[PDB]
């Protein structure tokens, strides 16, 4: 019926470039230890579903989607340059697909 167009065009390259064309931010894996700069790929803490959502409004204590999966904004965007934060496990706990 409805042909819902949700159009999640994979940008992903090795664009060298400070937070902007391309969110950066230190995961630090809180139980593993692991710290990997990721890129935040949603911000889909309510905007939930790729609708014309581009928002890079992201502040501390959001859910934002990374390499490694959902994060915990610890800092703010602007203070290392970078963002930083704590992995956590809001999103894909039976299903690992969305």
């Amino acid at each position: 019926g409805d042909r819902r167009v949700r159009l999640i065009r994979t940008r992903g390259g090795n664009t060298k470039v400070r937070l902007a064309s391309d969110t950066r931010i230190n995961v630090v894996d809180p139980e593993t230890g692991k710290v990997e700069i990721a890129e935040i790929r949603n911000v889909v803490e309510n905007t939930a579903n790729p609708h014309f959502v581009r928002r890079n409004i992201i502040t501390r204590g959001a859910v934002v989607e990374t390499n490694l999966g959902n994060v915990r904004v610890t800092s703010r965007p602007g203070q290392d340059g970078v963002i930083n934060g704590v992995l956590i496990r809001e999103l894909e706990h039976h299903h690992h697909h969305h």
